[PDB]
C-alpha cells in the first residue's frame, strides 16, 4: 500500500499531511522544482524583507480564533486549523481588506472619489435612474444573491443539503440571465416590478465584480459571496508570503519516514498497470519513469489532466466530459517595487495626502484593482511593493496579451499603461510614479502550463451536470480526483483542502475503513459541514 | 470641403486597407499608421522555410463562404458579396481556388467519447451512456440546433433581402440570452420532433455544444450563434481560399495603393494617444501620437481592436460614457492554431494502423480531444507538389484558452510537451500510432491570438446583452464627429473579413456625410448603397 500524490501544491501537501498522520505511505510527484503551486511568492531582488508580493493566494477570511489557535466553525475553519496544526497561528498577521487609515479610491467613468463618499460616478448619464443609484449596487446584489447564500449557509450550520438542491434547481442561470429573466426587486425598494435592463445589469457588474463575471454561473456568484464572508471574518495573511505555508508542510514531511518528494518530474500518463486484473496497481509515468502505487490522488488542474494520457484509467463518459467542460477562469497580477510606499506617505498633484495603509482601490481602467500591502506596515521597513494590477475574467484575458512577451517594447508598453492608470486613479502625474519605480514583475495564470488557467470558475450548469462525476473515483476505484476544482470554494485554499479531505476519505473507505474514526477525529467528520 | 482634408487610418489590416482603397477611389487624401513592420493584420500567412510552394498555412483568415459568381467576377447578392467584389476589383477573381469545407474524397473523421467514425456515418458516439435518449439521437444535434436558430436566422436573412430591420429588432429582444440560457429557459422543440414540450436539460445542451461548436461557445450571446450560422451559410455558398495564402489580399491592396508611387504607409509606429488638438474648438484637428511623433488629421478612422483602444490615451477624444463602457465590456474571444510541416501529405496517401486508407483531400476532422479541429489543406492538392503542411489544431473559446498556456512559453520543454500532445491527439483521431506521425514531422508553428499585443484576442465574440446595449454607441463617432470606430468588432460579422469591410464602409460613409456629401453617389456606385442590405 502506497499512495501516489500528483502535485505538491497545497492540495497535495494536505493530502500528504493526512496520510502521514494515519501512517499511510505515500510519495508526492511534482513537475517543477518548487512546492506550493498557486501559493507563489515573488520577492524582488535588492528589496527589503517585505518587498515581496503574492502572485497567487494572498488573503484568508478566517473564522475568529482564540489565543491558542482554536477556530470558530466557519467556511475557512479548515484553513485556520491547518495553520494551528503547523505551529503557524502566531505567524498570521492582519490583512486589511479596506485601508486601515483613509479609504481607498474608486475611479469610474472619469470620476474619482473615496470609497464610502457616495459618488454616483456619472451613472445618470449612463441611464441609471436615481432610485437605483440611491439603493446602490451592493444592496441590489445582496437582495438577489442573499436568499441563495443564506440557504447554503444554513446547510453548513444545520448539516442539510436542501439549500444546495435549490441552488442546483437554478444552476442553469448565469448571474446575468438570473437578473434578465427571473430576479424581481424587493417591493421595499420601490422600483418597478420588472427585470433589470442589460444597461442596469452591466452597471451592477462594473461595481460588483469584473468584466464578464456575470456570464459565468450564478452559483459561483453565490458561493463566492459566502467565501468572502458576506453571509464575522478575521482577514489574515502570512508573514513572509504565502510560500511559508507549503514550505512549512514540506519541511515537516521531509523530517519523517513513510514518504518522499519526487521533484522535477512531470506526469505524462496515469493508468492501471493491467485494467483487467482486480488487484492491478496504478502506474504513473513522470519524468519518463514508471512508478507504481496502490492508489493515486491527483491534484492536477483539470486542463492539465487533459494533457495527460489517461488510457487505462477507465474514466466513465461523464468524467471525461467533465475534465473538458468544467470551466476555468483567468487572472493576472502585476507587482511593482517602488522607492517608497508613496500611497502611505505621499500626496497627489494638488497636495492631498493619499494616507493609504493596506486596503484596495478600484477602477474601470484596465488595471481594475490595486492592492496596497498589509504586511510590514508597522515595522521599521514597511513594504515598498504594490500590487499595481489584479484582474479577473475579460480584464485579465486582455491584459495577459501584454504579459510575458519577452520583448522589451511590450514590457515598456505594459509599464507605461500601468503607471498611467495608477496616476489617473490616485490623481498624480505619470512622472511622479515613474520617478519612484524600481522594478516590475508580472504574471498571467492563463499563460502557464502548470495551471492552464488561474482556477476553476464554472459556467452555468457545470455544478448541476458534471461536478459530481469527478467526486467518484476512476481506475477501478484507485484514481481519486482532487485539487481546488473539486470543491465549492473555487479559487480558495480551503477548496483544495476540502478536495483532499474527500480524496483521502474515499481512499480510506475502500482500503482501510478501520482508520475512519481516527481520520474523522483529526481531520473532521465532514469536508464542509460545520463543527 | 476644407482644402486640407486628410484622413488618418489607424491599422494596416484589411479594414484599414479597404478604407484606404475607398478613399483613394474618391480622391480623399489619407495616411495609414501601422504599429508593426507588416500589413494584413489577422490575415497572416506563415510559410515554412524548409517546405515547398504550398508549405504555408493561414494563421488567421483562411476560408471565404462567398456567393455564387459568374465568369467575370460578378457576385450574386449574399452575406459575403462585399468580399467577392473586392477580389474582383483587385483582379484576383481568377486567383481564387476551391476551399474544401468537407473532404473532396473520403470523409473526415470524428472522434468523441473514445468512439471513431467518419463524418456522415451516423455514429452516436456513446451518447446513450451520457444519458441522451434515443429520440434526441435520432433527430441529431444539427437538426435540433437548426430548429432553435433557424427562425432568428431567417428573419435576419429577410432583413438583408427586403431591406428591413425588424429581424434585427426581434433578435435584440432576445439578446440578453446566451445560447445556453435560450435552451434552458425559452426554447421548446418543434412539435414535429415528438419530444416532450419541456426545455432541454443541461446534459442535453452540453451534448449540443460538444458537436455543434466549441467548449463554452453556448455561454456567449445567442445573437452570435445566429449570426455565425448566417455567415457559415446555413441559411448556397462557394467556399474559396486564396492561392498562396490570405496574405495575397492585403499585399495586393498595398501594391495598388502604391502604384502611382505614393501613399507611403507609416510603419513601425504604435499609436499611444488619439484626441482633438483643442476639444473646445469646433474646427479642431485630430492628433495621433504614434512612434513618439504627433501627426495631425482632419478625421481619424480607427481599425484598432477594442482592447487595443483601451491601452491608448483617448483623453481629448471625448468619448461619451456609453462608448467608453463599450470599449471595455464588448467581449472578445480567443483562438489558437498549430501548423505542422510533415514529410508527406499522409492524410491523403497514407493508411491507418489496420491498413485503411485515410483518403482525405481538404476537409476537416473533429474531436473532443484538446486539438478539437484538424484542417487538411485545400491549396495545391492537384499540383505536382501538394502541401505537406497540416493545421493540426484549430481551437476556440475554452479549448483555445487552455491550449494557449502551452504556446509561446519560450521554453523547449513546453514546445516538446505541446508537440507530443498534438501528435498523440492526431494519432487517436486517425487511428495511427504516435511514432507514425512523429517519424513524419519536420517543423511546428503555433500561434495564440489571445497572447498577442496587436490583437489582444482573436476577434469580437460578444456576450449576451452586448449587441443590444453597447454596440450602437461605437457606430456613432467621437471627438466632435472626427473619430470613427471601425474594424471587424464594429459589424454583425465578427471573425470574418466581411465584418472589417462593413465597418470600413460605415466609417467612410459617416466621414463623407459630414465632410463631402457630393461624393456619396460615386461612393454608393463603387462600394454599395448599404453596408449589409443586399444588392445585385
Ligand atoms: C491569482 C490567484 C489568487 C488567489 C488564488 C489563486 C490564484 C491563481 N487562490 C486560490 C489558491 O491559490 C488555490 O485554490 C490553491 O492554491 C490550489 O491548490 P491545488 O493543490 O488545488 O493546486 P496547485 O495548482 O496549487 O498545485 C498543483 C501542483 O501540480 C503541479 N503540476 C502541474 N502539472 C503537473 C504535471 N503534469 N505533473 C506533475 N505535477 C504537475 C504544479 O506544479 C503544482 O505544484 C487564493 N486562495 C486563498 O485562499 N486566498 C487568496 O487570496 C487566493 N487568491
Ligand atoms: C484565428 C482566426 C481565424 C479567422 C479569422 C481571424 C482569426 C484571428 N477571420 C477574421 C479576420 O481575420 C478578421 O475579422 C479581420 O482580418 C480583421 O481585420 P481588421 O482590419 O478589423 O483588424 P486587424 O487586427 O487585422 O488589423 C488591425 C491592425 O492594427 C495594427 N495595430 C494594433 N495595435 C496598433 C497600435 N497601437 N497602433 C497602430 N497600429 C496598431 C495591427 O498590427 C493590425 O495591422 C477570418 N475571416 C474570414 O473572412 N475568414 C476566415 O476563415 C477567418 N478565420
Ligand atoms: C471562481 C472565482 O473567480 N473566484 C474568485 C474569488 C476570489 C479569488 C481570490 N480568492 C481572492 O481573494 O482574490
Ligand atoms: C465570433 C466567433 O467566434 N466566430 C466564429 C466564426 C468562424 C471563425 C472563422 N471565420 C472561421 O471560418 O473559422
Amino acid at each position: 500500500e502506497r499512495v501516489g500524490i500528483l502535485g505538491a501544491g497545497i492540495g497535495g501537501l494536505y493530502s500528504a499531511l493526512i496520510l502521514q498522520s494515519l501512517d499511510v505511505p505515500f510519495e508526492i510527484i511534482e513537475a517543477s522544482n518548487r512546492v506550493g503551486g498557486r501559493l507563489f511568492t515573488h520577492k524582488f531582488p535588492n528589496g527589503g524583507k517585505y518587498d515581496y508580493y503574492d502572485v497567487g493566494a494572498m488573503r484568508y477570511p478566517l473564522p475568529k480564533s482564540d489565543d491558542k489557535g482554536n477556530y470558530q466553525p466557519g467556511v475557512m475553519q479548515r484553513v485556520g486549523q491547518l495553520f494551528t496544526y503547523l505551529g503557524m497561528h502566531k505567524q498570521l498577521i492582519p490583512y486589511y481588506f479596506k485601508s486601515n487609515k483613509s479609504p481607498g479610491f474608486q475611479y469610474f467613468n472619469g470620476v474619482r472619489a473615496r470609497i464610502g463618499e457616495g459618488s454616483s460616478f456619472d451613472a445618470p448619464a449612463l441611464g441609471i435612474n436615481s432610485s437605483l443609484i440611491d439603493i446602490g449596487v451592493t444592496k441590489i446584489v445582496n437582495d438577489a444573491v442573499g436568499p441563495f447564500a443564506q440557504a447554503l449557509f444554513d446547510d453548513l450550520q444545520k448539516h442539510t443539503t436542501t439549500g444546495w438542491d435549490d441552488m442546483m434547481k437554478n444552476d442553469a442561470y448565469s448571474t446575468r440571465s438570473y437578473f434578465s429573466f427571473k430576479y424581481l426587486p424587493s417591493p421595499s425598494f420601490g422600483l418597478p416590478s420588472e427585470h433589470f435592463s442589460t444597461r442596469v445589469i452591466n452597471w451592477l457588474e462594473t461595481f460588483d465584480k469584473s468584466t464578464g463575471w456575470y456570464d459565468r454561473g450564478l452559483t459561483e456568484t453565490v458561493l463566492e459571496a459566502i467565501a468572502f464572508g458576506e453571509v464575522e471574518v478575521d482577514w489574515r495573511c502570512i508573514d513572509g508570503g504565502s510560500h511559508v505555508l507549503p514550505d512549512t508542510i514540506a519541511a515537516f514531511l521531509h523530517k519523517k519516514g513513510g514518504n518522499a518528494f519526487v521533484m522535477n518530474a512531470s506526469v505524462t500518463a496515469i493508468g492501471l498497470e493491467n485494467p483487467n486484473k482486480e488487484d492491478s496497481p496504478m502506474v504513473v509515468v513522470a519524468g519518463g519513469q514508471k512508478r507504481k502505487y496502490s492508489h493515486v490522488i491527483s491534484t492536477l488542474p483539470l486542463p492539465v489532466l487533459r494533457t495527460v494520457d489517461l488510457k487505462n484509467s477507465k474514466l466513465d463518459i461523464v468524467q471525461s466530459n467533465a475534465l473538458r467542460k468544467l470551466q476555468y477562469g483567468p487572472s493576472i497580477k502585476i507587482g511593482i517595487l517602488f522607492k517608497e510606499p508613496w500611497w502611505t506617505t505621499g500626496q497627489d498633484k494638488n497636495g492631498e495626502k493619499f494616507d493609504l495603509v493596506g486596503g484596495q482601490s478600484y477602477t474601470d481602467l484596465p488595471i481594475r484593482t490595486v492592492v496596497y500591502p498589509s504586511y510590514g506596515v508597522n515595522t521599521n521597513a514597511p513594504s515598498n511593493t504594490l500590487i499595481a494590477s489584479y484582474c479577473w475574467t475579460n480584464d485579465a484575458e486582455r491584459m495577459g496579451s501584454l504579459i510575458g512577451t519577452g520583448a522589451a517594447t511590450y514590457e515598456e508598453q505594459l509599464e507605461h499603461l500601468v503607471l498611467s492608470n495608477l496616476a489617473a486613479v490616485h490623481n498624480t502625474d505619470y512622472q511622479y510614479l515613474k520617478d519612484r519605480l524600481v522594478d516590475v514583475h508580472s504574471w498571467d495564470w492563463n499563460h502557464n502550463p502548470l495551471t492552464m488557467g488561474a482556477f476553476a470558475f464554472f459556467g452555468p450548469g457545470d455544478f448541476q451536470d458534471l461536478y459530481t462525476s469527478l467526486n467518484r473515483p476512476a481506475a477501478n476505484g484507485k484514481l481519486h480526483f482532487a485539487g481546488e476544482a473539486l470543491s465549492v470554494r473555487h479559487a480558495w485554499v480551503v477548496g483544495a483542502l476540502d478536495s483532499a479531505w474527500r480524496a483521502v476519505y474515499n481512499y480510506l473507505y475502500v482500503t482501510d475503513p478501520a482508520k475512519l474514526p481516527k481520520f474523522f477525529e483529526l481531520w473532521g467528520k465532514n469536508a464542509e459541514w460545520f463543527e
